[PDB]
């Protein structure tokens, strides 16, 4: 599913993302549209192997088993392709593990690169939420 941004948006505002570990709703939309351009089903094969999955492009390396990378961890227990799923209920609790991890949203690199300290409000703008 690609969402629309304003879709998006309200969907992770739903499940609880809006300031989870302080971190706005503009914050999460914005690394959304850079990894994944709101499209549920983006992949990317990673260098060390690994494989990133979903609207927010999550690493199996550490955090869901797709069979296929080596020395990894499930740590939110699912297999990789449930986070393409076009419910992004397993791509938001799976986030909010990876978030807490102790860089904050720092362990997306396209939201370091591409998000912080940018008007991240604006990935809002004009939704009804
Ligand atoms: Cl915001
Ligand atoms: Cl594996
Ligand atoms: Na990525
Ligand atoms: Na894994």
């Amino acid at each position: 599913k690609v969402f629309g941004r304003c879709e998006l948006a309200a969907a992770m505002k739903r499940h609880g993302l809006d300031n989870y570990r302080g971190y706005s709703l503009g914050n999460w939309v914005c690394a959304a549209k850079f990894e994944s351009n709101f499209n549920t089903q983006a992949t990317n094969r990673n260098t060390d192997g690994s494989t990133d999955y979903g609207i927010l492009q999550i690493n199996s390396r550490w955090w869901c088993n797709d069979g296929r990378t080596p020395g990894s961890r499930n740590l939110c227990n699912i297999p990789c392709s449930a986070l393409l799923s076009s419910d992004i209920t397993a791509s938001v609790n799976c986030a909010k593990k990876i978030v807490s991890d102790g860089n904050g949203m720092n362990a997306w690199v396209a939201w370091r690169n591409r998000c912080k300290g940018t008007d991240v409000q604006a990935w809002i703008r004009g939704c009804r939420l």
